[PDB]
């Protein structure tokens, strides 16, 4: 029987190269494999434990003596029992020949179909091997800290371009007609990056420092890929540039696989991505496409370091390279494509992850992974975005070229190398001097939450008090304070609060102050009361004298507090006066989402009257910049999100000018069979308005059914789930779960729209009870997609009634389904909800 | 001090005689000044009088005896829990003595609208005007004036009112002295009264005026608010018409002198049958020839009668206890119906009839249902006797009775009742022992007691084999087991053999199984002929499909009730399962060919049903398919209709049902001919003329348009007609805005633009549709503390507003959902009667959707 019985591998024996042949055949969904794993022995070992799934052996043999095999699936391994005791430093290779299936579940090595220009089948094949994948595709040691060589041979026929990490070897054509394609030899690199396509595609190809660039999509689709080509040399150069280690490989692919449950991963050498990322045509694709094509090369980008040549050790630091490639994602945009404005973008990322943190659900970044499912659980983006959060904290603490020089240094000392967090903190440490211990970035990583910094002027000193930031502990975090005053005197410093309670002394008495400047410390503040009417005051008064990044955190920040009762809703609504005066795009939408946030959360409770007051309110100090907005595309980036925003809320709360704009608009495009262009920037807006009428819904779908533009089509959806018939509404969600005019996938974003206003808001939760079983069958626990069922369909609850009916369904399936984080994070959600309406509820009435 | 009575019922010792009482009630401030005078007598010795009294402040307590002028005071005691009040009697109270009590009291005229109540409306001329009237059924006489409260304790009454000179103010007997004061107001006293139970007593002080016949001796008379006393003629022509039916029936002349009928002008005054002063609700009593509908004609006409027929049944011949309140209510519910048919023939009523004992049929097939005669104990006993199922059975039993005996058979034994118990109080087994004096016994009335005392009633399985026909019983259960179920089953039958042989007879069940034999060989058989039989008829597959068959042949060889009878039947059993849907459309199938309007209502309200059950759910296909199928059997009758009121009131009532439903649809013209006509109606500025039957369709068609709903809401809070605000509001609660729908449950609920009398007609509408489905539902959770402080925990409201929000549930999820919020509400409120019945009904839906929801699909 078995040997080893641990979930990972001994350390005994270790992976030198790979040599891996593999025979698939697309039309079937089979592949005939052929591993031959030359491997070292460490320890003196009688047997060789890694991993293996899907695998139907045929010969396994020790080197010439055939072995044999042991199972264990609770592990996902495999034992091969040596005929010799295996001796400290010597070298020996291991040959497995086996039979498996190409994979359904878009996961490992995977196969689908698709319809061509021409409507004929085309095969296509692929890889995703993040997290645990690599070892369904072939016998090897499934784990990142195992780094090794990777020679991969792939069998094909003529049609059909094969694709591999490193650059084709030789392609000779066999004696049964099929090619064979050889690949060079990998450099030291682990299982899970290790990555091949299979497909009839084409090419566009720029080359640089003599590796060359290429865009590999479907012949039909290669117009499109022209932006990502110019967008990928740009940030190589960048990347190359500023970790000072150029780009180790002689080719670097990036690909858009024709599926929309298409596995991206930031393979070494071949950068995969869903076919939609990364097709923009500069004539019609949106802001929202010229930024989100720009920030997803440069996240798989910026993986190539950090990810690839310098590795974690183990999953539980899954959270550094994500966050790491995140923040290069806003870092070297900012930098090469800085009138994109991607810091606006940034920004409420970081709100976001904030009121996620702000739970009693939210868990701390650095967390000791062990179980199978708690690897899958490291897959979430609150991670990801709280890490490249400290990144940013950090960064703007100590110098840009003081961050560099560490970044840098890091990536020199461990090339291809596997690390732990630590080590990046290490390579910090190393300040010209050792000013600081690392044990600060250790506060943030270890502890759940963020803090709230309370600020007191008292003359020419601010006394600062830190605490933890919960709605309702010992909680101590090491907090830089950068901060902004005013004869017209404009001074900023910095200050490091590490105790409980401290204070910073000044130069000279000022008027207002505002600390964390740009919010770029991951945190909340809270002035005393005559403190914040101090910045409430300048803000009437001029509000330029802060940035918009500023602007927007006092609205963020005010908003937050009067939730949780530290400083009342009237003092938010105060601080929003001063808007008639603010022209630049990042306040304007963060007021906007937080009076959306209070205006839905009423509506529901069916205040209808006391909720159009808050947007009458609004509007009257968004009046002079809705009216002086155009209904084109002519502007600065930031400009024209600006021009979305202001259009989509005056249009949904039918304001003026608006709703007959958008209608004649509409009317005009409906008329011309929709071939007349309408600026993009206006598109959801006029669109939403003219699904009000069944003449205008049925014209929509009827286009959504039949048009090719997926940015359009999701455009059509958002607005058929905008209409205010429960049976059209009903119809949608019923059609996309069975997959009728609308795909599985685009079903949670549906749920979430319909959910969203008041018709369909209660249609919507009784559609995630009905279909609970067909919902989790479909996309499993846990999935991304049943993490936004859940929060899209019950967010907007603010009862008892609510609560007691969310909390019964839950516990009336599972123990285990109650028992989740989605779950109790749902509930936790509206108890809050319920909590800010008795706190706020009340004084509405009377203000508004 | 200790009181001396322990019991809920009072002493059999002491017994009342006359009652003279005189009050002075201030209007004004809503207080009165009372003076009771009790003649007694003694049957057994006691040295206490224990009566009832609540509300009363009693500042002179005297008691008299016999053959003494001088009043001896006595000392009263308190015990609040049974309303009893007892007398501490200076003499011992000598079996056989009489003796006189006498108690002056002070106490406030209701807040409510119970026992001595009180209120407030405005003129046609904007002034405001003050009212009083009085509600006692069942045990509110003792809050007006100290009384022995028990409708078996029965006195004479000489009442007296001190009233102001502009009041008219009335009572049971006619005034005999009116005498101005000296003060400016007037003391108004009325004749010594009948032997008469407490709960009859009654007095109204109100600004009215009259309209008035002489029937024979009896002045029958109308009273009304002075600007409303013109449409009382339809009114008074027919209480004129229907006293001298019951009279002449009864074969007993009225005991009073006049019979005074009066419309109070509130909305929730206590309408009942007071001898001599029967009270009804203004709204139900005004009618206009013109402007008012045929429900309209049909509701004054059945509400008069009824009140009518309980001098009789409930006044002259009362019951002893609370527990045989059926009999007199279901009598009074019977001669609703029968007396429309002897008389108003052109009413059609007995369609009415019919669709009551089905709707009635179907709510005591239920487990909650609990048989009609039951011991009453408390107060709480008391009100569970006033619902309408206790009524209804009641009066489906008196139907098959009269049947089943001769129509002449039955008049002897009602009329032997009557005469042998005048003035007395009775035990419910009396009506069924003047029965047993059928020549003389031929057979026992045994047989009564096996409907009243089970819950639910019989299913009988029917099965032809040559000329024998195979009958069987079985309590009608429906699935989710005692064999006391036993019924002596009426079995009417009617057949058709050689040449069209038609045939019919009567044979009574009173086993499990039986035979009959029949004359020769039948082509059909039909048991249960107009369906006068209180029970469902099963038949074995063939039986069934000859009955189909026939349908489609000529199915006028049978009644419009039998027809209608048969689709109420194949549906029912499908629902058991003891026939499949299949069957069921196979029936209806003959509807091609149906110009009656009971089958094709029945066939309508089936099949609406089906479609409001599957659209709950997401089947939208399904449910189209459903109605497709319907129109395509009716679309000449829905084609042939005329948009007017004429014809009879039957082909009347089809015309509003054939139109309804193709609108709700949206089937052909029917949406713009009713849009035509909104337009137009709404283009006169609402002062036009729309035909009453095609009003609700054409006011539906117009709200689902902003500009419709908001010229509609405006004329709802404008315009008078309290019949065709009704109309407008079902149209507002039949929009399709989900916004516009919350916004008129949240206005009744806050008394807002509608009246919170209105809310359970709202909740019931806007959950009748899918927009509105969840939102009902919802609201009720949400708002049902309120909705419990407005309607107390058991009242019909609350009934109404639990099976409205729920009965279209059908899923296990639903029935998890509604079991949680009432077992998180209290145990106390989750086993009311109501929401046990709630959960009762989504079981039985998911278990109808698993037995033929799969099918479905195949078929219609
Ligand atoms: C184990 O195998 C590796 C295979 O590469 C051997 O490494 C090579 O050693 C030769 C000298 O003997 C060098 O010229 C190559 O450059 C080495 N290649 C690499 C990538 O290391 C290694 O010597 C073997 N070890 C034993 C114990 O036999
Ligand atoms: C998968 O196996 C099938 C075996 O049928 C191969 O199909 C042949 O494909 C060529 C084109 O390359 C056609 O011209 C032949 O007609 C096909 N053969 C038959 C018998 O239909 C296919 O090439 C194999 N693919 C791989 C990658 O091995
Ligand atoms: C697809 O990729 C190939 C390289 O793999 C590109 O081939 C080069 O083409 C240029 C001219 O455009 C020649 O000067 C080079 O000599 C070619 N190199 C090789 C290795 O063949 C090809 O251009 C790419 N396709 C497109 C449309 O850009
Ligand atoms: C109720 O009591 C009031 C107050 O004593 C009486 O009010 C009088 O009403 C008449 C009209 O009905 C007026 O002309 C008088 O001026 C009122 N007087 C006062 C002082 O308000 C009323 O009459 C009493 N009613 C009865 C039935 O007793
Ligand atoms: C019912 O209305 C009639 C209307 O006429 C009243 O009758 C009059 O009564 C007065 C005495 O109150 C007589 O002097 C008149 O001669 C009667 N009119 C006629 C035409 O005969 C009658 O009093 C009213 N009754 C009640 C109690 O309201
Ligand atoms: C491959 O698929 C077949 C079904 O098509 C299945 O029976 C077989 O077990 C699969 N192979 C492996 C190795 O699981
Ligand atoms: C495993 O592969 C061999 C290849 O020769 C095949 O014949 C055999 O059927 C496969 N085993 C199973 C259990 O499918
Ligand atoms: C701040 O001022 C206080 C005296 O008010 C003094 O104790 C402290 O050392 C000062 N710190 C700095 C850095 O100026
Ligand atoms: C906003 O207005 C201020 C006015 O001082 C100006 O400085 C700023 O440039 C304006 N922004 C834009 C985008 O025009
Ligand atoms: C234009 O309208 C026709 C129907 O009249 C439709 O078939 C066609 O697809 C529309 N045009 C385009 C380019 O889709
Ligand atoms: C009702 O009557 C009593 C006297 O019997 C009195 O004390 C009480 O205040 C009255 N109720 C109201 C509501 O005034
Ligand atoms: C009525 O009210 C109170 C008792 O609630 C009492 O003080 C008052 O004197 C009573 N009135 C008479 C006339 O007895
Ligand atoms: C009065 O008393 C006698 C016995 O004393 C009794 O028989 C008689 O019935 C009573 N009077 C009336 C009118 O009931
Ligand atoms: C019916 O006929 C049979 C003869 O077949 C006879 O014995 C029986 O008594 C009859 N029963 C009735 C109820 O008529
Ligand atoms: C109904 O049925 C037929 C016509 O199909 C006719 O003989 C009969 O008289 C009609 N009944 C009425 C009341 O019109
Ligand atoms: C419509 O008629 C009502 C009276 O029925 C009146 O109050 C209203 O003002 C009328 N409107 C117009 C515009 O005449
Ligand atoms: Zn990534
Ligand atoms: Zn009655």
């Amino acid at each position: 029987l078995f040997p080893w019985a641990q979930i990972r591998l001994p350390t005994a024996v270790v992976p030198l190269r790979y040599e891996l042949s593999l025979h698939p055949n697309l039309t079937s969904m089979t592949f005939r494999g052929s591993v031959t794993i030359s491997v070292q022995a460490l320890q003196v070992t009688w047997n060789i434990i890694l991993h293996s799934t899907g695998h139907n052996i045929s010969r396994v043999t020790f080197m010439e003596k055939q072995a044999e095999i042991l199972e264990y699936a609770y592990h996902g391994q495999i034992a091969i029992v040596a005929p010799e005791a295996l001796l400290a430093g010597h070298n020996y290779t291991l040959k497995i020949e086996y039979s498996a299936n190409i994979s359904s579940s878009y996961y490992g090595f995977y196969g689908f179909s698709y319809t061509d220009e021409s409507n004929e089948k085309k095969y296509f094949a692929a890889t995703q091997f993040e997290p645990l994948a690599a070892r369904s595709a072939f016998p090897c040691f499934d784990e990142p800290a195992f780094k090794a060589t990777f020679i991969i041979k792939i069998i094909r026929d003529e049609q059909y371009t094969a694709l591999s990490n490193m650059p084709k070897k030789s392609s000779v054509v066999l004696d049964d007609g099929l090619v064979q394609d050889e690949f060079s030899e990998s450099v030291k690199m682990s299982t899970y990056l290790v990555a091949f396509i299979v497909g009839e595609m084409k090419n566009l190809s720029q080359d640089v420092n003599g590796t060359l660039v290429s865009i590999y999509a479907v012949p039909e689709k290669i117009g499109q890929v022209h932006y990502a080509l110019e967008t990928t040399v740009k940030l190589l150069e960048f990347f190359q540039n500023y970790f000072e280690i150029q780009y180790p490989l002689k080719k670097l692919d990036l690909v858009a696989i024709p599926d929309f449950e298409a596995g991206a991963m930031e393979n070494w050498g071949l950068l995969t991505f869903r076919e939609e990322t990364l097709l923009y045509d500069s004539n019609t694709s949106s802001m929202a496409d010229r930024k989100l094509v720009t920030k997803i090369i440069a996240h798989e980008l910026a993986h190539q370091w950090f990810g690839n040549l310098v590795t974690m050790k183990w999953w539980n630091d899954l959270w550094l390279n994500e966050g790491f490639a995140t923040f290069m994602e806003y870092f070297s945009l900012e930098k090469i494509f800085k009138e994109l404005s991607s810091y606006e973008d940034f920004l409420d990322a970081r709100f976001k992850t904030m009121k996620k943190d702000s739970l009693n659900s939210s868990h701390p970044i650095s967390s000791s992974v062990q179980s199978s499912e708690q690897i899958e659980e490291m897959f979430d983006s609150l991670s990801y975005f709280k890490g490249s959060s400290l990144l940013l904290m950090l960064k703007t603490y100590l110098s840009e070229d003081v961050f560099q020089h560490a970044v840098v240094l890091y990536l020199h000392n461990h090339s291809y190398a596997s690390i732990q967090s630590d080590d990046l903190w290490d390579s910090f440490n190393e300040v010209n001097q050792t000013l600081d211990v690392k044990r600060m970035m250790k506060t943030w990583t270890l502890q759940k939450g963020f803090p709230l910094v309370t600020v007191q002027k008292k003359g020419k000193e601010l006394f600062i008090q830190q605490e933890r930031f919960f709605l309702n502990t010992s909680y101590l975090w090491h907090i830089p304070l950068s901060y902004v005053t005013e004869n017209y005197s404009k001074y900023q410093s910095v200050s490091l609060l590490d105790k409980k309670s401290g204070v910073i002394n000044l130069t000279e008495e000022v008027l207002w102050v505002k600390v964390n400047i740009n919010m770029n410390g991951y945190y909340i503040v809270h002035y005393a009361d005559d403190d914040w009417e101090a910045l409430i005051h300048q803000l009437k008064i001029n509000p330029y004298v802060l940035s918009d990044k500023d602007r927007a955190n006092l609205i963020n920040n005010i908003f937050e507090l009067a939730g949780l009762g530290k400083v009342p809703l009237k003092r938010a609504f105060d601080l929003i006066n001063y808007l008639g005066n603010e022209n630049h795009t990042a306040p304007i939408t963060e007021a906007l989402f937080q009076t959306d946030l209070i205006y839905n959360l009423l509506e529901k409770l069916g205040y209808m009257d006391l909720a159009s007051r808050l947007v009458t309110r609004v509007f009257k100090l968004l009046q002079n910049q809705i009216q002086q907005q155009t209904w084109t595309d002519e502007g600065t980036p930031s400009m024209r999100e600006l021009r979305s925003a202001l259009l989509e809320f005056a249009c949904t709360h039918n304001l003026g000018n608006c709703s007959t704009t958008a209608m004649k608009l509409f009317d005009d495009w409906m008329a011309s069979n929709g071939t007349q262009s309408l600026p993009t920037d206006v598109m959801t807006t006029v669109f939403k308005v003219g699904a009000k009428t069944d003449k205008g819904w049925s014209f929509l779908l009827g286009k959504y059914i039949s048009i090719g533009s997926e940015a359009e089509k999701n455009k059509i959806l958002e607005a058929l789930a905008s209409s205010e018939d429960v049976r059209k509404l009903y119809w949608l969600m019923k059609s996309s779960l069975n997959g009728d005019n609308f795909r599985t996938q685009k079903l949670s974003f549906i749920i979430r729209t319909v959910g969203r206003h008041f018709p369909g808001h209660l249609l919507a939760w009784d559609f995630v009870k009905e279909n609970w079983n067909k919902l989790v069958q479909k996309f499993p626990l846990g999935s991304y997609t049943i993490q936004n069922i859940v929060a899209g369909s019950t967010y907007l609850f603010s009862t008892k009634t609510h609560l007691s009916e969310v909390q019964a369904f839950f516990e009336n399936q599972s123990e285990a389904t109650f028992r989740l984080r989605c779950v109790q994070e749902a509930l936790e959600v509206i108890q809050l909800n319920i909590q800010w309406m008795e706190k706020n509820l009340k004084s509405l009435t009377w203000w508004l």
